[PDB]
């Protein structure tokens, strides 16, 4: 995260580091104890054997509980336009929950769309800023200040990056705040009102200044609760 500052895992105790093999690392959330929840750029054509999830650290890849995935639920990513870019992981052991750093974060109402103007709250441990690809030992949190959509994609349709936007995502950060996900940000929870209604992409191609990119939730909470299910086939 770039423009953000130093947390803790007991201010985000839903936020976890996906560790995948000799690729490059995200952030996720905790769906359930069994269940957690990341883009699918982190995770796309990856055997769950080769995927770590780690939890109850403020650090990125040490002091806390790694467990192994079992299976990867992933629904349509596109990677061209990075349209539906989420990813379901579930756990081969439970997570062990504890109310403290280690917690679920709940899923929002169907169709949630953050309002412009308002804040969500991004944790993890991507780069902090633009010049370096190193991820961060230390968990980081900003607020991201919500961009109106129409508004995002004018910015991006300059630079003819305007495919990236569409409803399923939703843009904050960016100039204003001067707030940006890093590399390693991809999969990071964006909380709004003590619900999940963001997760992180990260776009290789674009220069900051414009407004990171969150999957809106919202939008997809059926497909969630169909993963959660049972109702969906693993990659
Ligand atoms: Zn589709
Ligand atoms: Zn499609
Ligand atoms: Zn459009
Ligand atoms: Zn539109
Ligand atoms: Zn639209
Ligand atoms: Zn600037
Ligand atoms: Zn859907
Ligand atoms: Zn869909």
């Amino acid at each position: 995260i770039i423009g953000g500052k130093k947390s803790d895992i007991t201010k985000e105790p839903w936020a976890v580091g996906v560790l995948v093999d000799e690729k490059p690392f995200c952030g996720g959330s905790i769906l359930t104890a069994n269940f957690v929840i990341t883009a699918a750029q982190c995770v796309d054509g990856t055997k769950p054997s080769d995927i770590s999830i780690h939890y109850g650290s403020s650090y990125r890849t040490t002091k806390g509980t790694s467990v192994m995935a079992k299976k990867i639920y992933i629904v349509r990513y596109h990677p061209l336009t990075m349209q539906n870019n989420y990813a379901v992981i579930e756990t081969e052991m439970p997570i062990k929950l504890d109310d403290k750093t280690t917690k679920k974060i709940e899923l929002p109402s169907l169709l949630y769309d953050p309002e412009p103007d308002t804040s969500v709250l991004v944790s993890g441990w991507g780069s902090t800023n633009f010049k370096s690809l190193e991820y961060s030992g230390d968990l980081m949190e900003a607020n991201f200040t919500v961009v109106d959509r129409k508004s995002c994609e004018e910015q991006y349709k300059q630079i003819e990056a305007d495919k990236y936007i569409y409803d399923g995502v939703f843009c904050a950060g960016g100039e204003y705040d001067e707030t940006y996900i890093g590399y390693g940000d991809a999969g990071d929870p964006a909380v709004q009102n003590g619900t999940l209604v963001g997760v992180a992409s990260y776009i290789s191609s674009m220069p900051s200044e414009f407004p990171s990119v969150f999957l809106r939730v919202g939008y997809y909470v059926l497909d969630i609760k169909d993963i959660i299910s049972g109702k969906v086939k693993p990659q």
